[PDB]
């Protein structure tokens, strides 16, 4: 399968990153520059993170050794949700590019739909633990967005998060300059988004898949939850193509014309989930795939379920 997908800003994104959520700053150096030395070319960060400069240490020394140029890299990032005023979003992304050691970036996103309260809390609450918003609204937020594309400071904005609601609020704005180019939504065999996919593809926005493995390391997580790993039929799956479980989960989203994500720390794993250009998935087995699905979320706040832009309350 081809390597990278076209975006609506005319630029190539690579189908295949690495993800950074939950990646230890002690290692998440070498997870990049193993990355990089096994073929990534995409890497998925965001400041909420904390990581960004140890992303970064790895980028630069990747770039000064010379195993890659700049422009073979995909340099996603995310603006958080205590700087969607105006005012902020500038600074925000200023301190990603400098964090990464970047002068651009290739992607930058509204990482969710709702603004909180600026401040040093990522999230400000209220004495009985609801988060304090801020009454900045989505459009304003990317006409800001838009300045970053025509101030240089990154070469594609998407969003993250974004109900089909939220997502046509967007393309509906008065005076809209950029379209979105990307939309990044949870999305595996339990969370098949069907309708938000097809939404989202046949407005030409490209649809990244998010927490692909299930995340089984959320920190939530309990033991009794499903397990996409451990799911027998999936495992059956991959016997068949003498694939690994994880590479079954990567090559899905892949087959549905989606960019892919999966998180590692493992260097063996990094390197494993990388191998899933050379094997193909039946039209059936991404049937049986998308049979699993069972609208089972991971990713969601309880403290967000009362702003007036949390995105899951709509059917999709
Ligand atoms: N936009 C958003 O709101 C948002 C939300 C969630 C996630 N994301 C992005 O999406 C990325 C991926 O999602 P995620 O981190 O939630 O979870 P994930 O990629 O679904 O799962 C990561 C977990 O799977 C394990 N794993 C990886 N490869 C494996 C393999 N071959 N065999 C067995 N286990 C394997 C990892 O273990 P080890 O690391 O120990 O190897 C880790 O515990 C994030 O890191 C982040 O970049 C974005
Ligand atoms: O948001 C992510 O990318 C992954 O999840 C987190 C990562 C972090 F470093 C810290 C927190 C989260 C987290 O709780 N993320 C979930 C979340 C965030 C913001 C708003 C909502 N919402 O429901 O409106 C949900
Ligand atoms: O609520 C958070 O901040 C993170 O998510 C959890 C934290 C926990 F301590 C326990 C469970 C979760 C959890 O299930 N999170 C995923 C989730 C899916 C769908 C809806 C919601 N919600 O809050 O409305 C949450």
């Amino acid at each position: 399968m081809a390597s990278r997908i076209l975006l609506n800003n005319g630029a190539k994104m690579p189908i295949l990153g690495l993800g950074t959520w939950k990646s230890p700053p002690g290692q998440v150096t070498e997870a990049v520059k193993v990355a990089i030395d096994v073929g990534y070319r995409h890497i998925d960060c965001a400041h909420v993170y904390q990581n960004e400069n140890e992303v970064g240490v790895a980028i630069q020394e990747k770039l000064r050794e010379q195993v890659v140029k700049r422009e073979e890299l995909f340099i996603v990032s995310k603006l958080w949700c205590t700087y969607h005023e105006k005012g902020l979003v500038k600074g925000a992304c200023q301190k990603t590019l400098s964090d990464l050691k970047l002068d651009y970036l290739d992607l930058y996103l509204i990482h969710w739909p709702t603004g909180f309260k600026p401040g040093k809390e990522f999230f400000p609450l209220d004495e009985s633990g609801n988060v304090v918003p801020s009454d900045t609204n989505i459009l304003d937020t990317w006409a800001a967005m838009e300045e970053l594309v025509d101030e240089g400071l990154v070469k594609a904005i998407g969003i993250s998060n974004f109900n089909h609601l939220q997502v046509e609020m967007i393309l509906n704005k008065p005076g809209l300059k950029y379209k979105p180019a990307v939309n990044q939504i949870e999305c595996h065999p339990y969370l098949t988004q069907e309708k938000l996919i097809q939404y989202c593809q046949s407005k030409g926005i490209v649809v990244t898949a998010y927490s692909p493995l299930g995340s089984p390391d959320r920190p939530w997580a309990k033991p009794e939850d499903p397990s996409l790993l451990e799911d027998p039929r999936i495992k059956a799956i991959a016997a068949k193509h003498n694939k690994t479980t994880a590479q079954v989960l990567i090559r899905f989203p892949m087959q549905r014309n989606l960019v892919v994500i999966p998180k590692s720390v493992t260097p063996e794993r990094i390197a494993e989930n990388f191998k899933v250009f050379d094997f193909e998935l039946s039209s059936q087995d991404m049937t049986t795939l998308l049979s699993y699905n069972r609208n089972w979320r991971v990713c969601a706040a309880l403290s967000c379920t009362s702003h007036k832009d949390y995105p899951f309350h709509e059917e999709f």
